[PDB]
């Protein structure tokens, strides 16, 4: 480990020693390599920059007890970035190809990767990006696979705390049939001016409602939303036009197989949210986000409470950073060790 | 003139010797250069790729009948660039920046201005994208915009041809309060997959519906789309998740002031197509594309002809087109000279 400020890095850039890249040409990947240049080099008329055909991955490595270095499920970032290069028509990166690039990055940058405890981990960046010549709206025949990595902070730095999100019906992140179940820059652009508004009312973040008829919640900027009943259900919203998170699928696999909890994707009513007693945000950076009070209209409602952050949302959260850190044993399957 | 196959031109990028780029850091754009270098290099985590904050325009030169060159209404595209860069957080190229540059790249690169009359033209891309470095989603603070150019063919040499166009309601290329009327890269990534199922199918392109409720029409792949009435009405979508045309405001216009047409922007709906004797889409690129026929489930309906055009199509193309390569009088501040 070097010396960095491990506990103030917030969620931000930094220019590493190495990033893996991999190109596309004639219909083949090449096998990939380590690089040291971080600038990208390619056509003024590439479609990643013209015709939007991008997409990216998060996700973490995390230094556990011992010194060693794991990853968290990649397996489903991989899935998740065919899934969208499907969409935009662009080749897919096999799994196999992805998990070890990862595992390149990590290792390549292994003194980056934060000390236990400080619950700062080494952020992973996956982009995918068609590139060459293209002019009329048409898909690339070439390609770049990169991932760069750069340390991120906790966050949550002084305990798990709440935060306030406003519901601003007249923007959406996603069509109904558009792209927003893909991890593409398409969505987040549209994100941006409804974000700055947020902000300047201080919010943290937009929660969108479903694009068709706005009556459903769809997710938290780019994190998904939960929450939880009385009765210690937990409901997550369930779109085609959502991006599905690997925190979600994972936070709904603890709360059952843990916690005893019915853990189910449906749909989440505006008009019903006094049927949560906690809610919040969930995703690779955040990992939960509380929510302290939502508001709509001329109504802020607040679930549990503004300040304080409710019992079952804090023992997802230990159970979730537990595995992820190492701490807590994990389902089958999911942890990747760096060295493995 | 060089010696290129001119009516054999498609619509497709060419690398030309010189193209304008500019920068900006610290709230201010430089003066702008012209360079040889056809590789942009930016940094691996610039938020025109990770969070799609990217935007282009299109627009032609003409050369005209004594061999000089034109530009078309560039001032109409610079304000539309201003717009688009507005919804995505990104600072405006103000008008007198744009139209000077494009200019600059025509004389760069005249030779490459197709002869008159090929029909062909000086197809320029003025690009404007975030770049620098952004991870967590938020807008750039450096930009370049940068306008390369490329010799494009007439694709109407023949004469007029009609193509038919698929409304397939499954797909929207934008959400109702999403970047629909912005000329951004994400609209165009969700139209890859509908326009390969359209091409698929034997049809030229999609025809969107309004995503809210898909009972009007709002465009024709990135073109628009009119129709004339037997009362001899020019009408075009008017939708806020429409991207408005140089093309269908200049076609608005000359219907009115040189045809007597009442030319409205109104709703036109997927029930009531029989209500157009004619119907085309419209653009830079496609200029006017005479629709023959349009499948919508079960139904294929025609206008006026699969393989002939109608009279109102033909005589809004001949002014239309007249007035840009200069054989016909302009509306006043329509035409810009490259050498004034």
């Amino acid at each position: 480990t070097v010396d960095l400020d491990w506990k103030n890095l917030g969620f931000e850039y930094h220019k590493l020693p190495f990033r893996y890249i991999s190109y596309y040409k004639d219909g083949k990947w090449d096998d990939g390599k380590l690089t040291e240049d971080a600038t990208l080099h390619i056509s003024e008329s590439s479609p990643a920059l013209h015709y939007g055909q991008e997409a990216f991955e998060g996700l973490k490595a995390y230094r556990t007890k011992d010194g060693s270095v794991q990853l968290f499920r990649p397996n489903m970032n991989a899935e998740r970035l065919q899934r969208t290069a499907d969409r935009l028509l662009m080749p897919q990166v096999p799994t196999d190809k992805f998990i070890d690039a990862a595992k390149q990055v990590v290792r390549a940058n292994e003194e980056y990767v934060p000390p236990y405890g400080t619950g700062a981990t080494l952020y992973l960046r996956p982009l995918l990006i068609g590139v060459g010549d293209v002019i009329g709206v048409h898909p690339a025949d070439e390609y770049i696979f990169t991932i760069f990595a750069m340390p991120v902070g906790n966050y949550f730095k002084g305990g798990l705390a709440p935060t306030n999100f406003l519901i601003q019906d007249d923007y959406d992140r996603a069509a109904p049939h558009g792209t927003g179940a893909a991890k593409v820059g398409g969505n987040y652009a549209a994100s941006l001016l409804p974000g700055k508004v947020a902000h300047e009312r201080q919010f943290s973040d937009v929660i969108y409602l479903d694009p068709a008829t706005h009556t459903k919640i769809e997710e938290v900027g780019s994190a998904n939303f939960f929450g939880i009943t009385k009765d210690n259900e937990f409901i997550t919203p369930l779109s085609p036009s959502i991006l599905p998170s690997v925190t979600k699928y994972s936070l709904l696999y603890l709360a059952e197989h843990r916690f005893g909890m019915k853990a189910i994707e449906g749909d989440v009513c505006v008009d019903e949210l006094d049927k949560f007693v906690e809610a919040g945000a969930c995703g690779t950076a955040a990992v939960i986000s509380p929510i302290g009070g939502v508001q709509h209209g001329d109504d802020f409602h607040v679930f549990y409470s503004e300040t304080e952050v409710g019992p079952v949302t804090h023992k997802l959260y230990d159970e979730l950073t537990g595995i992820q850190f190492g701490d807590v044993k994990a389902p089958e399957g999911w942890i990747y060790k760096v060295d493995d």
